[PDB]
Protein backbone atom coordinates (compact mmCIF):
# COMPACT_ATOMS: atom_id res chain seq x y z
CA UNK A 1 0.00 0.00 0.00
CA UNK A 2 1.94 3.27 -1.26
CA UNK A 3 0.95 6.33 0.46
CA UNK A 4 1.42 10.05 0.48
CA UNK A 5 0.67 11.76 4.07
CA UNK A 6 -1.02 14.75 4.73
CA UNK A 7 0.29 16.97 7.81
CA UNK A 8 -1.95 19.61 9.51
CA UNK A 9 -0.28 22.00 11.91
CA UNK A 10 -3.39 23.35 13.63
CA UNK A 11 -3.77 25.95 16.67
CA UNK A 12 -5.10 22.94 18.94
CA UNK A 13 -3.62 19.49 17.54
CA UNK A 14 -0.87 18.46 15.03
CA UNK A 15 -3.05 15.54 12.87
CA UNK A 16 -1.94 13.55 9.87
CA UNK A 17 -3.61 11.35 7.28
CA UNK A 18 -2.14 8.79 5.18
CA UNK A 19 -3.91 8.36 1.91
CA UNK A 20 -3.19 5.75 -0.57
CA UNK A 21 -3.10 5.37 -4.19
CA UNK A 22 -6.36 5.28 -4.51
CA UNK A 23 -7.09 8.27 -2.61
CA UNK A 24 -8.74 6.33 0.18
CA UNK A 25 -7.86 7.94 4.05
CA UNK A 26 -6.84 4.78 5.82
CA UNK A 27 -4.74 6.26 8.54
CA UNK A 28 -5.34 9.30 11.04
CA UNK A 29 -3.79 10.09 14.19
CA UNK A 30 -3.56 13.87 16.18
CA UNK A 31 -1.34 14.98 19.20
CA UNK A 32 -3.90 17.66 20.93
CA UNK A 33 -1.69 20.38 22.64
CA UNK A 34 -3.45 21.17 26.35
CA UNK A 35 -4.40 17.38 26.68
CA UNK A 36 -0.80 15.82 25.21
CA UNK A 37 1.54 18.63 25.88
CA UNK A 38 -0.23 20.88 29.09
CA UNK A 39 3.07 21.72 30.84
CA UNK A 40 3.18 24.11 28.14
CA UNK A 41 -0.49 26.00 30.42
CA UNK A 42 -1.98 26.44 26.32
CA UNK A 43 -5.57 26.86 26.57
CA UNK A 44 -7.15 26.10 22.80
CA UNK A 45 -3.67 25.47 21.82
CA UNK A 46 -2.60 29.42 22.82
CA UNK A 47 -1.70 31.78 25.43
CA UNK A 48 -4.09 34.94 25.42
CA UNK A 49 -1.46 37.32 27.24
CA UNK A 50 -2.90 39.49 30.30
CA UNK A 51 -3.26 42.70 27.88
CA UNK A 52 -6.09 40.12 26.18
CA UNK A 53 -4.86 40.79 22.63
CA UNK A 54 -1.27 39.45 22.30
CA UNK A 55 -2.08 35.64 21.66
CA UNK A 56 1.02 33.47 21.07
CA UNK A 57 2.26 29.58 20.81
CA UNK A 58 5.22 28.08 22.24
CA UNK A 59 7.45 26.94 18.51
CA UNK A 60 8.98 24.24 20.92
CA UNK A 61 5.33 22.35 21.67
CA UNK A 62 4.48 22.67 17.78
CA UNK A 63 8.29 20.65 17.50
CA UNK A 64 7.63 18.58 20.48
CA UNK A 65 3.59 17.55 18.67
CA UNK A 66 5.69 16.36 15.62
CA UNK A 67 8.32 14.02 18.07
CA UNK A 68 5.36 12.93 19.96
CA UNK A 69 3.04 12.34 16.55
CA UNK A 70 5.80 10.02 14.49
CA UNK A 71 6.29 8.13 17.74
CA UNK A 72 2.94 7.29 18.11
CA UNK A 73 2.70 6.81 14.32
CA UNK A 74 5.47 4.20 14.98
CA UNK A 75 4.15 2.65 18.11
CA UNK A 76 0.37 1.39 16.01
CA UNK A 77 2.81 -0.06 13.78
CA UNK A 78 2.64 2.66 10.46
CA UNK A 79 4.74 1.27 7.83
CA UNK A 80 6.82 4.35 6.73
CA UNK A 81 8.46 2.65 3.89
CA UNK A 82 5.29 3.07 1.79
CA UNK A 83 5.56 6.49 1.92
CA UNK A 84 6.44 8.41 -1.13
CA UNK A 85 5.89 11.93 -0.76
CA UNK A 86 4.30 14.27 2.29
CA UNK A 87 2.85 17.87 2.26
CA UNK A 88 1.25 19.44 4.86
CA UNK A 89 -0.91 22.75 5.99
CA UNK A 90 0.23 25.50 8.77
CA UNK A 91 -2.67 27.66 10.87
CA UNK A 92 -2.09 30.83 8.67
CA UNK A 93 -0.29 33.83 9.22
CA UNK A 94 1.36 32.43 12.53
CA UNK A 95 5.52 32.78 12.20
CA UNK A 96 8.42 31.57 13.42
CA UNK A 97 12.02 33.29 14.25
CA UNK A 98 14.64 30.98 13.35
CA UNK A 99 18.13 31.74 15.56
CA UNK A 100 21.08 32.30 14.12
CA UNK A 101 23.13 28.69 13.55
CA UNK A 102 19.68 27.21 13.54
CA UNK A 103 19.87 26.03 9.50
CA UNK A 104 23.60 23.81 11.09
CA UNK A 105 21.52 22.52 13.40
CA UNK A 106 18.63 21.41 11.05
CA UNK A 107 21.05 20.01 8.38
CA UNK A 108 23.16 18.13 11.39
CA UNK A 109 20.06 15.94 13.04
CA UNK A 110 21.20 12.69 14.29
CA UNK A 111 18.29 10.19 14.18
CA UNK A 112 19.45 9.03 17.36
CA UNK A 113 17.40 11.87 19.02
CA UNK A 114 14.32 13.78 19.15
CA UNK A 115 13.75 16.68 17.22
CA UNK A 116 12.96 18.91 20.01
CA UNK A 117 16.16 17.81 22.05
CA UNK A 118 18.12 19.15 19.42
CA UNK A 119 16.37 22.62 18.39
CA UNK A 120 16.22 23.45 21.39
CA UNK A 121 18.33 26.18 21.18
CA UNK A 122 17.18 27.50 17.17
CA UNK A 123 14.54 29.97 18.29
CA UNK A 124 15.36 33.91 18.51
CA UNK A 125 11.48 34.01 19.70
CA UNK A 126 10.25 31.50 22.12
CA UNK A 127 6.28 32.49 21.85
CA UNK A 128 4.94 32.81 17.80
CA UNK A 129 2.17 34.84 17.18
CA UNK A 130 -0.59 33.21 15.89
CA UNK A 131 -3.48 34.17 13.71
CA UNK A 132 -5.49 34.97 17.04
CA UNK A 133 -3.23 37.96 17.60
CA UNK A 134 -5.18 41.41 17.68
CA UNK A 135 -2.13 43.31 19.14
CA UNK A 136 -0.98 45.04 16.25
CA UNK A 137 -3.27 48.05 15.34
CA UNK A 138 -0.20 50.76 15.31
CA UNK A 139 2.08 48.77 13.28
CA UNK A 140 -0.84 48.08 10.63
CA UNK A 141 -1.46 51.56 10.30
CA UNK A 142 1.98 52.46 10.01
CA UNK A 143 1.81 49.94 6.80
CA UNK A 144 -1.13 51.60 5.42
CA UNK A 145 0.30 54.86 5.40
CA UNK A 146 3.46 54.03 4.37
CA UNK A 147 2.30 51.82 0.79
CA UNK A 148 -0.33 54.37 0.05
CA UNK A 149 -3.44 53.30 2.14
CA UNK A 150 -4.90 50.60 3.34
CA UNK A 151 -6.81 50.15 -0.44
CA UNK A 152 -3.41 50.55 -1.65
CA UNK A 153 -2.13 47.25 0.60
CA UNK A 154 -4.80 45.46 -0.52
CA UNK A 155 -4.20 45.91 -4.42
CA UNK A 156 -0.73 45.09 -3.66
CA UNK A 157 -1.06 42.26 -1.56
CA UNK A 158 -4.90 40.97 -1.17
CA UNK A 159 -5.27 42.37 1.99
CA UNK A 160 -5.62 45.75 3.48
CA UNK A 161 -3.59 45.66 7.15
CA UNK A 162 -5.15 43.56 9.33
CA UNK A 163 -3.33 42.68 12.86
CA UNK A 164 -2.55 39.06 12.30
CA UNK A 165 -0.60 38.93 9.02
CA UNK A 166 2.74 38.01 9.35
CA UNK A 167 4.32 41.24 8.50
CA UNK A 168 2.33 43.80 11.11
CA UNK A 169 3.63 41.16 13.49
CA UNK A 170 7.29 41.17 12.07
CA UNK A 171 7.25 44.73 12.42
CA UNK A 172 6.23 44.71 16.08
CA UNK A 173 9.11 42.51 16.86
CA UNK A 174 11.36 44.46 15.31
CA UNK A 175 9.95 47.09 17.55
CA UNK A 176 9.97 45.96 20.60
CA UNK A 177 12.40 43.42 20.63
CA UNK A 178 15.30 44.41 18.28
CA UNK A 179 18.02 42.34 20.05
CA UNK A 180 15.76 39.26 19.32
CA UNK A 181 15.38 40.42 15.33
CA UNK A 182 19.34 41.17 15.14
CA UNK A 183 19.53 37.27 16.00
CA UNK A 184 16.89 36.01 13.39
CA UNK A 185 18.86 34.55 10.33
CA UNK A 186 15.16 33.00 9.10
CA UNK A 187 11.28 34.19 9.47
CA UNK A 188 9.23 31.27 8.30
CA UNK A 189 5.28 30.63 7.99
CA UNK A 190 4.09 27.73 10.34
CA UNK A 191 3.39 25.95 6.99
CA UNK A 192 6.99 26.92 5.83
CA UNK A 193 8.66 25.77 9.51
CA UNK A 194 6.78 22.28 9.07
CA UNK A 195 8.22 21.72 5.94
CA UNK A 196 11.95 22.99 7.42
CA UNK A 197 11.64 20.27 9.92
CA UNK A 198 10.93 17.20 7.19
CA UNK A 199 13.66 18.98 4.81
CA UNK A 200 16.46 19.14 7.33
CA UNK A 201 16.84 22.53 5.96
CA UNK A 202 14.93 25.59 5.51
CA UNK A 203 11.70 25.80 3.23
CA UNK A 204 10.97 28.07 0.82
CA UNK A 205 7.58 30.25 1.73
CA UNK A 206 4.59 29.17 -1.04
CA UNK A 207 2.94 31.96 -2.88
CA UNK A 208 -0.34 30.66 -1.51
CA UNK A 209 0.58 31.19 2.63
CA UNK A 210 2.92 33.81 1.65
CA UNK A 211 -0.28 36.20 0.50
CA UNK A 212 -1.68 35.99 4.24
CA UNK A 213 0.97 38.28 4.88
CA UNK A 214 0.68 41.99 3.81
CA UNK A 215 4.11 41.37 2.04
CA UNK A 216 3.36 39.35 -1.23
CA UNK A 217 3.15 41.23 -4.67
CA UNK A 218 0.35 38.79 -5.71
CA UNK A 219 0.39 39.50 -9.35
CA UNK A 220 3.81 39.24 -9.44
CA UNK A 221 4.77 36.99 -7.14
CA UNK A 222 7.55 38.56 -5.40
CA UNK A 223 7.94 40.72 -1.95
CA UNK A 224 7.05 44.00 -2.24
CA UNK A 225 9.82 45.97 -1.30
CA UNK A 226 7.86 48.81 0.21
CA UNK A 227 6.23 46.63 2.11
CA UNK A 228 9.31 44.55 3.40
CA UNK A 229 10.94 48.30 4.19
CA UNK A 230 7.69 49.64 6.15
CA UNK A 231 7.68 46.34 8.17
CA UNK A 232 11.53 45.46 9.16
CA UNK A 233 15.20 45.90 8.09
CA UNK A 234 16.95 43.04 6.39
CA UNK A 235 13.50 41.34 6.20
CA UNK A 236 13.96 40.13 2.30
CA UNK A 237 17.24 38.29 3.44
CA UNK A 238 15.33 36.65 6.21
CA UNK A 239 12.35 35.30 4.11
CA UNK A 240 14.45 34.10 0.90
CA UNK A 241 12.18 33.93 -2.31
CA UNK A 242 8.62 32.56 -2.47
CA UNK A 243 7.57 29.54 -4.85
CA UNK A 244 4.45 27.75 -6.34
CA UNK A 245 2.82 25.62 -3.87
CA UNK A 246 3.16 22.67 -6.46
CA UNK A 247 6.83 22.82 -5.91
CA UNK A 248 8.74 19.37 -4.78
CA UNK A 249 10.97 21.42 -2.34
CA UNK A 250 13.54 18.45 -1.77
CA UNK A 251 13.75 14.92 -0.15
CA UNK A 252 13.29 13.91 3.24
CA UNK A 253 16.15 14.82 5.38
CA UNK A 254 18.38 11.17 6.23
CA UNK A 255 16.92 11.85 9.85
CA UNK A 256 13.69 10.44 9.34
CA UNK A 257 15.14 7.87 6.98
CA UNK A 258 17.31 6.61 9.83
CA UNK A 259 14.67 7.67 12.57
CA UNK A 260 11.44 5.77 11.14
CA UNK A 261 12.37 4.06 8.22
CA UNK A 262 11.01 6.60 5.47
CA UNK A 263 12.47 5.92 2.28
CA UNK A 264 15.07 8.21 1.03
CA UNK A 265 13.47 9.30 -2.46
CA UNK A 266 10.67 10.79 -0.06
CA UNK A 267 9.88 13.84 -1.82
CA UNK A 268 8.51 16.86 0.36
CA UNK A 269 6.24 18.77 -1.60
CA UNK A 270 5.81 22.58 -0.51
CA UNK A 271 3.68 23.66 2.07
CA UNK A 272 0.92 25.87 2.08
CA UNK A 273 -1.59 27.18 4.70
CA UNK A 274 -4.62 25.36 6.10
CA UNK A 275 -7.44 27.39 4.15
CA UNK A 276 -5.25 27.06 1.05
CA UNK A 277 -5.19 23.05 1.41
CA UNK A 278 -9.13 22.89 2.26
CA UNK A 279 -9.40 24.31 -0.98
CA UNK A 280 -7.29 22.06 -3.05
CA UNK A 281 -9.12 19.05 -0.82
CA UNK A 282 -12.31 20.02 -1.17
CA UNK A 283 -11.28 20.16 -5.12
CA UNK A 284 -12.47 23.34 -5.96
CA UNK A 285 -11.84 24.74 -9.80
CA UNK A 286 -12.26 27.47 -11.84
CA UNK A 287 -16.20 28.92 -11.09
CA UNK A 288 -16.43 26.45 -7.68
CA UNK A 289 -17.27 28.49 -4.22
CA UNK A 290 -17.52 26.15 -1.15
CA UNK A 291 -19.70 27.67 1.92
CA UNK A 292 -18.32 26.35 5.21
CA UNK A 293 -20.46 26.95 7.88
CA UNK A 294 -20.35 27.42 11.59
CA UNK A 295 -19.89 30.15 14.03
CA UNK A 296 -18.29 31.95 11.71
CA UNK A 297 -18.90 30.91 8.42
CA UNK A 298 -16.04 30.93 5.56
CA UNK A 299 -16.55 31.48 1.91
CA UNK A 300 -14.04 30.18 -0.39
CA UNK A 301 -13.81 30.94 -3.98
CA UNK A 302 -11.75 30.34 -6.71
CA UNK A 303 -10.91 33.73 -8.63
CA UNK A 304 -9.40 34.29 -12.13
CA UNK A 305 -9.24 38.02 -11.73
CA UNK A 306 -9.20 39.41 -8.55
CA UNK A 307 -10.00 42.48 -7.06
CA UNK A 308 -8.57 43.40 -3.44
CA UNK A 309 -10.95 45.22 -1.24
CA UNK A 310 -11.25 46.51 2.42
CA UNK A 311 -13.13 43.27 2.97
CA UNK A 312 -12.02 39.55 1.98
CA UNK A 313 -8.71 38.35 1.24
CA UNK A 314 -6.96 37.22 -1.80
CA UNK A 315 -4.12 34.67 -2.13
CA UNK A 316 -2.33 33.15 -4.99
CA UNK A 317 -4.05 30.19 -5.53
CA UNK A 318 -2.45 26.74 -4.37
CA UNK A 319 -3.10 24.28 -7.33
CA UNK A 320 -3.10 27.25 -10.39
CA UNK A 321 0.13 29.74 -9.33
CA UNK A 322 -1.35 31.86 -12.36
CA UNK A 323 -4.74 32.54 -10.81
CA UNK A 324 -6.15 33.48 -7.33
CA UNK A 325 -8.21 32.79 -4.22
CA UNK A 326 -10.56 34.66 -2.03
CA UNK A 327 -11.51 33.80 1.86
CA UNK A 328 -14.37 36.01 2.88
CA UNK A 329 -15.14 35.61 6.63
CA UNK A 330 -18.91 36.08 8.18
CA UNK A 331 -18.85 36.51 12.18
CA UNK A 332 -22.43 36.23 12.05
CA UNK A 333 -23.05 32.49 11.51
CA UNK A 334 -24.87 29.23 13.37
CA UNK A 335 -25.34 31.14 16.60
CA UNK A 336 -27.10 34.26 14.79
CA UNK A 337 -28.59 30.74 12.93
CA UNK A 338 -29.69 28.61 16.24
CA UNK A 339 -31.02 32.33 18.01
CA UNK A 340 -33.96 32.77 14.87
CA UNK A 341 -34.75 29.59 15.36
CA UNK A 342 -35.06 30.11 19.26
CA UNK A 343 -36.94 32.59 18.79
CA UNK A 344 -39.28 32.42 15.96
CA UNK A 345 -39.83 28.22 15.15
CA UNK A 346 -39.65 27.17 19.07
CA UNK A 347 -36.00 25.85 19.41
CA UNK A 348 -36.51 22.87 16.24
CA UNK A 349 -34.79 22.49 13.23
CA UNK A 350 -37.86 20.79 11.86
CA UNK A 351 -40.16 23.51 12.45
CA UNK A 352 -37.07 26.06 10.88
CA UNK A 353 -36.86 23.51 7.69
CA UNK A 354 -41.15 24.00 7.30
CA UNK A 355 -40.38 27.39 7.67
CA UNK A 356 -38.04 27.48 4.24
CA UNK A 357 -40.74 24.89 2.91
CA UNK A 358 -44.15 26.97 3.48
CA UNK A 359 -41.99 30.52 2.38
CA UNK A 360 -41.28 31.01 -1.59
CA UNK A 361 -38.46 31.96 -3.09
CA UNK A 362 -37.42 35.56 -2.76
CA UNK A 363 -39.92 35.83 0.43
CA UNK A 364 -42.39 38.10 -0.62
CA UNK A 365 -39.67 40.43 -1.00
CA UNK A 366 -38.81 40.79 2.29
CA UNK A 367 -35.03 40.90 3.35
CA UNK A 368 -33.48 40.85 6.25
CA UNK A 369 -29.95 41.45 7.85
CA UNK A 370 -28.72 39.88 10.85
CA UNK A 371 -26.03 40.62 13.13
CA UNK A 372 -26.27 40.72 16.76
CA UNK A 373 -22.78 40.80 16.87
CA UNK A 374 -20.40 43.55 14.66
CA UNK A 375 -19.80 42.02 11.22
CA UNK A 376 -16.48 42.01 9.09
CA UNK A 377 -18.33 41.54 6.14
CA UNK A 378 -19.47 44.09 5.85
CA UNK A 379 -19.14 45.90 9.02
CA UNK A 380 -22.38 46.39 10.02
CA UNK A 381 -24.16 46.19 13.17
CA UNK A 382 -27.86 45.24 14.27
CA UNK A 383 -30.91 43.51 12.97
CA UNK A 384 -32.00 45.44 9.85
CA UNK A 385 -35.68 44.10 8.39
CA UNK A 386 -37.19 45.74 4.87
CA UNK A 387 -40.80 44.70 3.29
CA UNK A 388 -41.26 44.61 -0.51
CA UNK A 389 -41.52 48.23 -0.68
CA UNK A 390 -37.93 48.63 0.72
CA UNK A 391 -39.42 50.34 4.18
CA UNK A 392 -37.97 49.09 7.14
CA UNK A 393 -39.75 47.07 9.63
CA UNK A 394 -39.54 46.26 13.39
CA UNK A 395 -40.35 42.07 12.89
CA UNK A 396 -41.49 39.60 10.65
CA UNK A 397 -44.23 36.97 11.29
CA UNK A 398 -41.98 33.70 12.12
CA UNK A 399 -41.84 31.73 9.08
CA UNK A 400 -40.73 35.31 6.70
CA UNK A 401 -38.09 35.73 9.52
CA UNK A 402 -36.35 32.13 9.04
CA UNK A 403 -36.22 32.57 4.93
CA UNK A 404 -35.12 36.30 5.21
CA UNK A 405 -32.19 34.80 7.66
CA UNK A 406 -30.95 32.27 5.58
CA UNK A 407 -31.68 34.08 2.13
CA UNK A 408 -30.08 36.99 3.38
CA UNK A 409 -27.32 35.47 4.51
CA UNK A 410 -26.30 33.68 0.62
CA UNK A 411 -27.33 36.29 -1.02
CA UNK A 412 -24.69 38.26 0.78
CA UNK A 413 -22.62 35.42 0.31
CA UNK A 414 -23.11 35.96 -3.46
CA UNK A 415 -22.86 39.56 -3.89
CA UNK A 416 -19.33 40.01 -1.51
CA UNK A 417 -18.11 37.09 -3.33
CA UNK A 418 -18.85 38.77 -6.70
CA UNK A 419 -17.47 42.15 -6.02
CA UNK A 420 -13.97 40.09 -5.25
CA UNK A 421 -14.22 39.30 -8.72
CA UNK A 422 -16.86 35.33 -8.54
CA UNK A 423 -19.05 35.03 -11.16
CA UNK A 424 -21.15 32.07 -11.63
CA UNK A 425 -20.60 29.58 -14.33
CA UNK A 426 -22.22 27.25 -16.36
CA UNK A 427 -19.51 24.47 -14.89
CA UNK A 428 -20.11 26.10 -11.17
CA UNK A 429 -20.36 23.57 -8.04
CA UNK A 430 -21.50 24.48 -4.76
CA UNK A 431 -19.90 22.83 -2.18
CA UNK A 432 -21.33 23.14 1.19
CA UNK A 433 -19.99 22.05 4.76
CA UNK A 434 -20.29 22.23 8.57
CA UNK A 435 -23.79 22.04 10.96
CA UNK A 436 -26.22 24.11 8.78
CA UNK A 437 -25.23 21.70 5.91
CA UNK A 438 -26.90 18.91 7.12
CA UNK A 439 -30.29 20.81 6.90
CA UNK A 440 -32.06 20.21 3.16
CA UNK A 441 -33.91 23.02 3.30
CA UNK A 442 -31.32 25.77 4.01
CA UNK A 443 -29.14 24.04 0.91
CA UNK A 444 -32.17 24.13 -1.70
CA UNK A 445 -31.75 28.25 -0.65
CA UNK A 446 -27.94 28.56 -1.40
CA UNK A 447 -28.76 26.68 -4.54
CA UNK A 448 -31.79 28.83 -5.30
CA UNK A 449 -29.24 32.06 -4.72
CA UNK A 450 -26.42 31.08 -6.91
CA UNK A 451 -28.36 28.80 -9.78
CA UNK A 452 -25.84 26.01 -9.45
CA UNK A 453 -25.96 22.44 -7.67
CA UNK A 454 -25.19 22.38 -4.22
CA UNK A 455 -22.77 19.19 -2.82
CA UNK A 456 -22.28 18.49 0.54
CA UNK A 457 -18.90 17.56 1.77
CA UNK A 458 -17.43 16.28 5.24
CA UNK A 459 -14.05 18.64 5.91
CA UNK A 460 -12.71 17.57 9.59
CA UNK A 461 -9.91 16.31 7.73
CA UNK A 462 -9.73 18.97 4.73
CA UNK A 463 -6.24 20.62 5.02
CA UNK A 464 -4.98 17.24 5.83
CA UNK A 465 -6.25 15.37 2.72
CA UNK A 466 -5.71 18.52 0.81
CA UNK A 467 -2.34 18.37 1.53
CA UNK A 468 -1.80 14.14 0.79
CA UNK A 469 -3.53 15.33 -2.28
CA UNK A 470 -0.78 17.87 -3.33
CA UNK A 471 2.04 15.70 -2.48
CA UNK A 472 0.36 13.26 -4.83
CA UNK A 473 -0.02 15.75 -7.61
CA UNK A 474 3.69 16.71 -7.26
CA UNK A 475 4.35 12.81 -7.61
CA UNK A 476 1.66 12.81 -10.68
CA UNK A 477 3.63 15.17 -12.76
CA UNK A 478 3.67 18.29 -10.78
CA UNK A 479 2.84 21.43 -12.83
CA UNK A 480 3.04 19.30 -16.58
CA UNK A 481 -0.67 17.98 -15.34
CA UNK A 482 -3.82 19.65 -13.74
CA UNK A 483 -4.24 19.19 -10.01
CA UNK A 484 -7.93 19.00 -10.78
CA UNK A 485 -7.16 15.39 -13.17
CA UNK A 486 -5.22 13.83 -10.07
CA UNK A 487 -7.73 13.86 -7.99
CA UNK A 488 -10.31 13.55 -10.05
CA UNK A 489 -11.30 9.97 -9.10
CA UNK A 490 -11.73 10.17 -5.49
CA UNK A 491 -15.65 9.92 -4.62
CA UNK A 492 -17.43 12.74 -6.02
CA UNK A 493 -19.58 14.72 -2.91
CA UNK A 494 -22.89 13.91 -2.86
CA UNK A 495 -25.57 16.09 -4.56
CA UNK A 496 -27.62 17.88 -1.76
CA UNK A 497 -29.91 20.28 -3.88
CA UNK A 498 -30.12 21.65 -8.13
CA UNK A 499 -32.42 25.43 -8.44
CA UNK A 500 -35.76 25.70 -8.69
CA UNK A 501 -37.46 26.35 -11.48
CA UNK A 502 -37.38 30.06 -11.76
CA UNK A 503 -35.02 30.86 -9.38
CA UNK A 504 -32.79 32.95 -11.72
CA UNK A 505 -35.89 35.34 -12.46
CA UNK A 506 -36.40 35.93 -8.58
CA UNK A 507 -33.06 36.23 -7.44
CA UNK A 508 -31.61 38.13 -10.38
CA UNK A 509 -33.99 41.00 -9.59
CA UNK A 510 -33.85 40.43 -6.09
CA UNK A 511 -30.13 40.35 -5.45
CA UNK A 512 -29.22 44.01 -6.31
CA UNK A 513 -32.28 45.24 -4.08
CA UNK A 514 -30.17 43.83 -1.40
CA UNK A 515 -27.05 45.07 -2.59
CA UNK A 516 -28.57 48.27 -2.48
CA UNK A 517 -30.00 48.10 0.79
CA UNK A 518 -26.67 47.04 2.51
CA UNK A 519 -24.79 50.02 1.32
CA UNK A 520 -28.35 52.02 2.62
CA UNK A 521 -27.27 50.59 6.15
CA UNK A 522 -23.92 51.06 5.40
CA UNK A 523 -24.77 54.89 4.89
CA UNK A 524 -26.35 55.59 7.79
CA UNK A 525 -23.54 54.53 10.05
Amino acid sequence: RRCCLGWDFSTQQVKVVAVDAELNVFYEESVHFDRDLPEFGTQGGVHVHKDGLTVTSPVLMWVQALDIILEKMKASGFDFSQVLALSGAGQQHGSIYWKAGAQQALTSLSPDLRLHQQLQDCFSISDCPVWMDSSTTAQCRQLEAAVGGAQALSCLTGSRAYERFTGNQIAKIYQQNPEAYSHTERISLVSSFAASLFLGSYSPIDYSDGSGMNLLQIQDKVWSQACLGACAPHLEEKLSPPVPSCSVVGAISSYYVQRYGFPPGCKVVAFTGDNPASLAGMRLEEGDIAVSLGTSDTLFLWLQEPMPALEGHIFCNPVDSQHYMALLCFKNGSLMREKIRNESVSRSWSDFSKALQSTEMGNGGNLGFYFDVMEITPEIIGRHRFNTENHKVAAFPGDVEVRALIEGQFMAKRIHAEGLGYRVMSKTKILATGGASHNREILQVLADVFDAPVYVIDTANSACVGSAYRAFHGLAGGTDVPFSEVVKLAPNPRLAATPSPGASQVYEALLPQYAKLEQRILSQT
